[PDB]
């Protein structure tokens, strides 16, 4: 029951304790759960994300269904089949739900204009190495839940943080 006419941007990523949220043009983990749970924050709405996550999913996997694809790049020519091509935000948050999927940059770009973050917190010791994307440092002006710690079928810990802002 939100009211018609307004225009949400959330941020959704998953992250190592340390911050890193990719390394070689991957996620340095596995964690099914957390697809899942990322599947179910974005579905039914747009997602963005950079030219370089467009490139780290499979082909076979892409478009993600259920969600009109979004992709940014300064290549104008820049060939993402069945997803839509933008040079800027500008007309990429245009949706009344917009969800900022990855990656570095990206999140960075959209953080001015976002009012959720979900966020995945991976028990995994991963220090910062250079290359790496690192999730952005959220500022005083987030608050939100801290989900309890679970086990993946993997073994790994993980937990669920939920933020809001005005
Ligand atoms: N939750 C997670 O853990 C998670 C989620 C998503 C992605 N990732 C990972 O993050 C890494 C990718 O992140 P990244 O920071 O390296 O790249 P990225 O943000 O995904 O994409 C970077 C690209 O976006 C375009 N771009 C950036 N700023 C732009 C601007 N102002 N205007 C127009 N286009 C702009 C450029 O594309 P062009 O070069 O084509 O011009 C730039 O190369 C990968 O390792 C991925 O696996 C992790
Ligand atoms: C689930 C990862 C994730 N998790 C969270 N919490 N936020 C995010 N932005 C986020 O990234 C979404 C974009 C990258 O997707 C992937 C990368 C490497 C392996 C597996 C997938 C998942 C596949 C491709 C799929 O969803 O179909």
């Amino acid at each position: 029951l939100v009211p018609r006419g307004s225009h949400m941007v959330g941020l959704i990523w998953a992250q190592a304790t340390s911050g890193v949220i990719g390394r070689g043009g991957d996620i340095p983990w596995r964690l099914p759960e957390d697809q899942a749970h990322f599947r179910e924050i974005t579905m039914g709405h747009t997602i963005v994300m950079g030219r370089r996550t467009w490139d780290s999913l499979p082909a076979k996997v892409r478009p993600l269904p259920g969600r009109r694809n979004v992709v940014l790049s300064r290549q104008a020519d820049f060939m993402a089949s069945g997803a839509e091509v933008v040079g800027s935000l500008e007309e990429a948050l245009t949706s009344p739900e917009t969800w900022v999927i990855g990656g570095g940059q990206v999140y960075a770009l959209a953080l001015p204009y976002a009012t959720r973050c979900e966020v995945t917190e991976v028990d995994i010791g991963l220090p910062r190495e250079a290359g790496d994307a690192l999730a952005p440092v959220l500022d005083e002006t987030w608050r939100g839940e801290t989900g309890e710690w679970r086990f993946s079928r993997s073994g790994l810990r993980y937990r669920l943080y939920s933020y809001h802002r005005s």
